[PDB]
């Protein structure tokens, strides 16, 4: 299944997240995509911060020389980081990203978050008290420049990652906007359901995207440890054993049946296969309304340090 994106191109509704930690060895972002591949993910999820888009690009390489896929029946995502948004910096960026995968385009090219960062080699560039250093771009700039890496054929289509509804009315009140975005890939699972930014893209056709829809990889460096773990919620337990499913299985299938495109990492064989599953059932309409019942606007990328960046989505 695909969903028709607003610029008329196709994009598959359940993706594979390809971030690890970097204490996750390079050559497992190479395997798990290809078994993620196997296993049926034609949707792969990258970006520039990830430091892996050479591995993901020789996995996608090697399963196109298996014959196992062509290069047209995977859909690529890159995503802008936030030291590149001055927008002469925007085409070089995204031509960096495809050198280092081998690839002639992107199916997608995402802003990957509204806060611009001091531009630089430097992903996290700090100064001399460990604060990151921000710098104040007009996005709307920026995406003029992601436009113009559509038009030149480098991106198929082109989103944004990380916006609250003001930030996206921004682009889409933008005077001689060429492209909207096709989608905003947001922070999204039962937890942190996003139901009002959801019925906002619908009303656009913008496609929203969920990230950490299986509750984050929890990691230490931007994760609160006494957050709750959304995979032991007592009702996607519940319904996981009235369905005969797993918890993940379960919140990945909510997101599909209210219209949301559904991310999921895992770097596990095993739970790679698992995922795909989640087209072989259906919920109930009480199930979903269940479901819905558990927003609690709990961020696991609440981004704490940076709730003073004038364009921190949270405010
Ligand atoms: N645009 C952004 O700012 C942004 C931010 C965050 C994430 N993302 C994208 O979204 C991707 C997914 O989000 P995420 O990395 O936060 O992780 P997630 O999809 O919420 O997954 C969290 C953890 O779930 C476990 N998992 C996966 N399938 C499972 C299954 N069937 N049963 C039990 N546990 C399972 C995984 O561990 P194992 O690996 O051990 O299986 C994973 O570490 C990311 O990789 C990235 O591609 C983008
Ligand atoms: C206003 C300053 O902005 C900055 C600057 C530097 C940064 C961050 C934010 C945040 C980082 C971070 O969250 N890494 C962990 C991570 C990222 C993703 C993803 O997929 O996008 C996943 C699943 O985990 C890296 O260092």
């Amino acid at each position: 299944q695909c969903v028709k994106l607003n610029d008329g191109h196709f994009m598959p509704v359940l993706g594979f997240g390809t971030y690890a930690p970097p204490e996750v060895p390079r050559s497992k972002a190479l395997e798990v995509t290809k078994l993620a591949i196997e296993a049926g993910f034609r949707h792969i999820d990258s970006a520039h911060l990830y430091n892996n888009e050479e591995q993901v690009g020789l996995a996608i390489r090697s399963k196109i020389a298996d014959g196992s896929v062509k290069r047209e029946d995977i859909f690529y995502t890159s995503k802008l980081w936030s030291t590149f948004h001055r927008p002469e910096l925007v085409r070089p960026a995204l031509e960096n990203s495809l050198k280092k995968a081998q690839l002639d385009y992107v199916d997608l090219y995402l802003i990957h978050s509204p806060m611009s960062l001091k531009p630089g080699e430097e992903l996290s560039p700090t100064d001399e008290n460990g604060k990151v250093i921000f710098d104040i771009v007009d996005l709307c700039t920026t995406w003029e420049a992601m436009e113009k890496c559509k038009d030149a054929g480098l991106a198929k289509s082109i989103g944004v990652s990380n916006f609250n509804r003001r930030q996206l009315e921004m682009i889409l009140n933008k005077p001689g906007l060429k492209y909207k975005p096709v989608c905003n890939q947001v922070e999204c699972h039962p937890y942190f359901n996003r139901s009002k930014l959801l019925d906002f893209c619908k009303s656009k056709d913008i496609v929203l995207v969920a990230y950490s829809a299986l509750g984050s990889q929890r990691d230490k460096r931007w994760v609160d440890p006494n957050s709750p773990v959304l995979l032991e919620d007592p009702v996607l337990c519940a319904l996981a054993k009235k369905h005969k499913r797993t918890p993940a299985l379960i919140a990945l299938r909510y997101q599909l049946q209210r219209g949301v495109v559904v991310l999921a990492k895992s770097y596990n064989e095993q739970r790679i296969r698992q995922n795909v599953q989640v087209f072989e059932f259906q919920l109930t309409a009480e199930d979903m309304k269940a479901i819905d019942g558990l927003d609690r606007n709990l961020h696991y990328f609440n981004s704490d340090s940076f709730a003073s960046h004038p364009n921190y989505p949270y405010s």
